[PDB]
């Protein structure tokens, strides 16, 4: 077979076979085995230069770090495109597209029979988790695109010292990506590889990951959602623990308690913004840390705790609307050593996205920029045709480590305790500001009916309301209505232990006025809803009783430093009865594609719900 240069140290007889098996399928010119060390991410960053793919910023203004644009055909995740291909169909259930498993390995065999030709085929091995800790699992990525190599380095432990870890016997997950653009002898290369057909592909029974046609974000990094969410998902449901899409944070008060809260919302709603919060004025002597922005693994331990930790290595955060307001750690996160993807382009070789506009003098757009298509960007041109210099689902790849507000305790394997759980979509009507659930139960059920407007991070219409269970309708690894029984389950055996179960809040920093702004304000003033929750872990905050649960009253939340009366407070937290009663409707169209397996507990809090509508 083809030489594989296996590097010395790869001890793993299973792992080189099954190299030698994808190298004889796809049919690479050479391969390449990344060893992770910064001497070879800044040579094929060079590659990736050479080749187009990226741009490199001027190094005054924007240190080690660069600019890469894509293809306008891939730009996102495409759902339509992903699959669970479980061994029978009812385990991947109404959310997820199925195929037979045979019947797509024979459609994906003549799409990778060949599909590395002319390229090299880079071997990215990583682990999900801490180096070697009790909680980590491998992987093993085969890719044709070094751009997924350089960002694998980021977002995850990539490199040689994966094989330490593994020794001659350890499994691993094993993933194959191609961007499906081989290339005949002699022809040209383009600056972003990709095919107009994409499949993303998951076999659950055997962890296999099967990538073909585009090089984007989670469709090409496929530790992320492929790996730590989706294929994750199967292996906590089958050994006790969870696989979420959840940012994890610690806040302290003056008092000097620390707690921990876990925040479900769905993609480009806010999760990096709330995992980076900033306490604003009123909050002296309080400190927010983030220990992860986007995915948790959690399990329970006999203590009655609910112990999480964050199986990424850092950031790969949707770029536009961050500035000194909304996001300064995120700001300061990004100052230098960054991936930079569709945003635009300044004279000075510096990149600029919307919203960037609100820390410049007089809040004014840049005279001239090159937008993420390559073409000229002016203010007029904005101003009379709305054209975008950075694409909507922009983004930074950057370590956690250049975070700022870091929490001491990201990256240890214990974990850490969750105080509580907040789920919270985009809606511009209907739900209030914050509420709590009066049990595990009604948790559970306000969590697996949420609703939420769809987002430039997948392809297709924005600004559509659809159910959004947990924030995973793109990500579980299984069917939903399992996954509502595993939670309700996971409830029951910390209860047994004696302990006090976490809360379960909602929230929505979305709703609009006639004018279709923001009502809230949001942003740093979320802290003040975060307060009330750490109030109610306490014992110490007081809620009136409502009919979805317990929200707080103007005078429960802390106002000092913000100018919001209790006016605009009643119009955020209100309960609509019409309103609900369309939107219990909504879940019962939900109940009703959910029915196999939909545990009963559902449907009984459901009727409870309504009759506090009907009285
Ligand atoms: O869309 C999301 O939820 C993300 O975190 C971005 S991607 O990894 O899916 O590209
Ligand atoms: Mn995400």
């Amino acid at each position: 077979g083809l030489n594989l240069n296996t590097p010395a140290y790869v001890k793993n007889a299973k792992l080189i076979a099954w190299v030698a098996d994808m190298v004889a399928l796809c049919k690479p010119d050479t391969v390449y085995w990344c060893d992770g060390s910064d001497a070879e991410y800044q040579r094929l960053c060079q590659q990736l230069v050479d080749a187009g793919t990226f741009k490199k910023l001027n190094e005054a203004k924007r240190p080690n770090s660069y600019l890469a644009c894509s293809d306008p055909s891939d730009v996102a995740r495409v759902e339509d495109r992903t699959y669970i291909c479980s061994a029978k169909e009812e385990n991947a259930g109404p959310t997820n597209n199925w195929m037979e498993p045979s019947e797509m390995r024979a459609t994906l065999q003549p799409l990778f029979d060949g599909c590395m030709r002319g390229r090299t085929m880079y071997v990215v091995p990583f682990s999900m988790g801490p180096l070697g800790s009790p909680i980590a699992h491998i992987g093993i990525e085969l890719s044709d695109s070094p751009y997924v190599a350089v960002n694998m380095k980021i977002m995850t432990r990539m490199g040689k010292a994966v094989f330490e870890v593994l020794g001659t016997e350890g499994d691993f997950v094993p993933c194959v990506h191609t961007v499906g653009a081989p290339l005949a002898e002699g022809e040209q290369d383009v600056t972003w590889p990709c095919n107009k057909t994409k499949y993303i592909v998951h076999y659950p029974e055997t962890r296999e990951i099967w990538s073909y046609g585009s090089g984007y974000g989670g469709n090409a990094l496929l530790g992320k959602k492929c790996f730590a969410l989706r294929i994750a998902s199967n292996m906590g449901r089958d050994e006790g623990w969870l696989a979420e899409h959840m940012l994890i944070l610690g806040v302290t008060n003056p008092e000097g308690k620390k707690y921990h809260v876990a925040a479900a919302f769905p993609s480009a709603c806010g999760k990096t913004n709330f995992s980076m919060l900033v306490p604003p004025a009123g909050f002296d002597g309080w400190s927010v840390t983030t220990i992860g922005d986007d995915i948790a693994w959690i399990k329970p331990a006999a203590d009655g705790k609910l112990y999480a930790i964050n199986p990424e290595a850092g950031y790969f955060g949707v770029a536009p609307g961050t500035n000194m307001l909304t996001n300064p750690n995120c700001m300061l996160s990004v100052r230098g050593n960054t991936i930079f993807t569709n945003v635009a382009l300044t004279d000075d070789g510096d990149v600029w996205w919307e919203g960037m506009e609100q820390d410049a003098p007089g809040k004014a757009l840049p005279d001239h920029l090159i937008d993420w298509q390559g073409k000229d960007w002016t203010p007029q041109i904005a101003k009379e045709t709305g054209a975008k210099a950075a694409h909507p689902n922009s983004r930074f790849t950057v370590a956690a480590t250049n975070n700022p507000a870091l929490d001491s305790a990201w990256d240890d394997p214990k974990g850490v305790a969750i105080d509580a759980f907040i789920f919270g979509g985009r809606r511009s009507t209907t739900v209030p500001l914050v509420t709590e659930a009066r049990s595990w139960v009604e948790g559970v059920y306000m969590a697996a009916t949420m609703g939420s407007e769809t987002t430039a991070a997948a392809t297709g219409q924005a600004g559509v309301v659809r159910r959004d269970p947990f924030a995973m309708l793109p990500f579980m690894g299984y069917n939903m209505s399992d996954y509502f029984q595993h939670w309700l389950d996971l409830g029951k055996k910390l209860a047994a232990s004696g302990a006090t179960l976490p809360k379960i809040y909602t929230t929505n920093w979305f709703r609009k006025g006639t004018d279709g702004k923001f009502v809230w304000p949001g942003y740093g003033e979320n802290m003040r809803v975060l307060a009330w929750m750490i109030d109610r872990i306490e014992g110490k905050g007081q809620g009136e009783d409502h009919v979805t649960g317990i929200s707080p009253s103007y005078e429960d939340l802390n106002w000092t430093g913000l100018d919001f009366s209790a006016d605009q407070f009643n119009t955020v937290t209100s309960i609509d009865k019409a309103a609900w009663l369309k939107e219990l409707e909504l879940h019962a169209e939900l109940f009703k594609q959910l029915e196999h397996h939909l545990p009963k507990e559902l449907g009984e809090t459901k009727a409870e719900i309504e009759r506090r509508l009907a009285a």
